[PDB]
Parts: C-alpha cells; sequence; structure tokens
C-alpha cells in the first residue's frame, strides 16, 4: 500500500508516513519551521537508494536518512531547487527520511525515490 502524500501527524520516526516506493511521487508541505516531516521506505534486498526531494516553495530545508537503529546513512545536498542524495543499503530493513525546514515560512515539496526499494 504505497503512499502518494504525507499523512499528518508524522512528526516523529514512530509516526512516519510510508511506505514510499520508486515510480510513485509523494507530495507534502512543510507548514512552517516547527513542522517536522518523517517518512519511511523498506529495503527488501541490499543495493543503492537515491532520493530527490523537489522544493516547491521558498526557504532552507534539508533531509537526513536514518536506518532502523538511528544511525545516519545519508544527508541531502542542496542544489538550489532540489535536495538530493544516495547511499548503499547493505542490509534490508526500514529507513526513515527526516525532512525539516530550518528557515522559511511554508514549503510544498515532492519526494522521488529510486533504486533498491
Ligand atoms: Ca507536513
Ligand atoms: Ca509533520
Amino acid at each position: 500500500y504505497p503512499i502518494g502524500t504525507e499523512k499528518e501527524p508524522n512528526n516523529s520516526k514512530e509516526t512516519a508516513s510510508g511506505p514510499i516506493v520508486p515510480g510513485i511521487p509523494v507530495s507534502g508541505t512543510i507548514e512552517n519551521t516547527s513542522d517536522q516531516d518523517y517518512f519511511y521506505f523498506d529495503v527488501i534486498t541490499p543495493g543503492e537508494v537515491k532520493i530527490d526531494i523537489n522544493k516547491l516553495g521558498y526557504g532552507g530545508a534539508t533531509w537526513v536518512v536514518y536506518d532502523e537503529n538511528n544511525n545516519a546513512v545519508s544527508y541531502a545536498t542542496d542544489d538550489g531547487q532540489n535536495l538530493s542524495g544516495k547511499f548503499k543499503a547493505d542490509k534490508p530493513g526500514r529507513y526513515y527520511i527526516h525532512l525539516y525546514m530550518f528557515n522559511g515560512s511554508y514549503m510544498p515539496y515532492r519526494i522521488n525515490i529510486e533504486g533498491s526499494v
């Protein structure tokens, strides 16, 4: 049952919206800098995962991906418009995308994931 949009409240790892799978974009909005948005996806077989989150508003945002044990495995790079990154998933399991805005009023976004998901 893959998601095409966030489902609030998703403001902690324990309420993360998902699963997110490749080929199905996921919409949402960072309501303001207090709105944390967490998502999850499931790695079934080891392999590369690529993440691109399109910024559809103004502001400074970023993401980090945590594995099931709360280790950071990937950090976004901002190109101005898109927040992107990739990592090698050596173990199957659930991964959590933590998306937040450190400066900005309101930010619609679109999440795309690719690879071993
Ligand atoms: Ca949100
Ligand atoms: Ca949220």
